[PDB]
């Protein structure tokens, strides 16, 4: 391929649903709740931290902002819908879009396709492959490693 | 241009809403309801079934899964946010995603851009043309004939 | 890069809240109403005009037609969710998607990738830089300037 930039990046992602401050908020939920997972047509609008390390109090170095929806009937499945955005880094203000299922119950390393970047990233072609350092379904709480590939020009 | 595969992918897409098992889900209506028309404002949920003819109990070769949202005030048009993800063929577990609008009422082929791919499908270009092969509007039942041109590398 | 045409667009976004005939509709608040802003989580559906000028009454050369996401909980931030559809010039009935974060509260030019297009836009690359011409956060009302550079090919 041709472009000019290579870059590896690689954070933990958190969905806090749990404490006084989550980081997620339900947009809709047709089919209420269930015990332990989202039901089928659930949206969850998410404003979440991106940390160096899997810990929380780890370096802020950006958020993950969009919704991510469950669309499955037979098992728990999102679809993310979502740009990265990055903070305290070597690309401050640029952000990388994402379009990708997220089958989080029967695929232990999930891709996801870099759908578009701006910044650093403008006319971006990588992918994404997200893996739980931690979940808890029975209350939502999860710490996703994300490790992202991606080619691109000088800024 | 310099991609090293293509495909072409034929499929049938199914919005199952009568019956006992529906394939979606209202998401919101914040227009209400109204005969043969999906308000602006509404948004659907899907889990729709992809198979290789018409007839839903043809050989299932995916899953189309995301929203749908009716985005025009004037006549019915949908935008389509969705992966479609391929189970029984040449690419299992490979994914497509589409962000594109949808004018069910005024085109009858409707093309839509493939946005990202993952697994075989991994910096993918390419594009999709939908036609009915069937549709009810008094109830949203839906058979819709899918030719996808894409270009894409080695796995 | 290998295009083989190139196209500054030009235009102005209007979300019209106010009026007899809003352009958009709330299709979730799920933390409510707040004055001057819309609180994280909420969700707007648009139909939203596109004109040769600044003003509303200026020629129409499109819609941008999809969602935008209050996703931020320290600040007003938008996720557009869109596509935008050419209807009275020289690409009719050509669609560019956009899927990127819109940060109205902290940033003076916003960049957006451009995810896909269709028709004459096909295959395309390209960016979109969007800065406001009037906003009164009051109501919501806005018009907003859009420059978008698109590289793309041969119809």
């Amino acid at each position: 391929f041709q472009e000019e930039k290579f870059t590896h990046l690689h954070f933990y992602f958190h969905d806090i649903v749990t404490g006084p401050k989550p980081s997620m908020v339900f947009v809709a939920e047709p089919n209420g709740k269930v015990e332990n997972a989202l039901p089928f047509g659930t949206v969850v609008a998410m404003d979440d931290p991106l940390t160096a390390g899997p810990e929380r109090d780890s370096k802020l170095v950006g958020k993950a902002q969009g919704i991510y929806t469950s669309i499955s009937q037979e098992e728990m499945g999102l679809m993310m819908v979502m740009t990265m955005a990055f903070s305290d880094g070597e690309f401050n203000g640029s952000t990388l879009s994402i379009l990708g299922r997220n089958m989080i119950m029967s695929e232990t390393i999930r891709e996801m396709a870099i759908v578009g970047g701006t910044g650093a990233f403008r006319f971006v072609r990588g992918y994404a492959q997200a893996k739980f350092f931690s979940v808890d379904f029975t209350t939502g709480d999860a710490t996703v490693e994300y490790d992202i590939f991606v080619f691109h020009y000088k800024g």
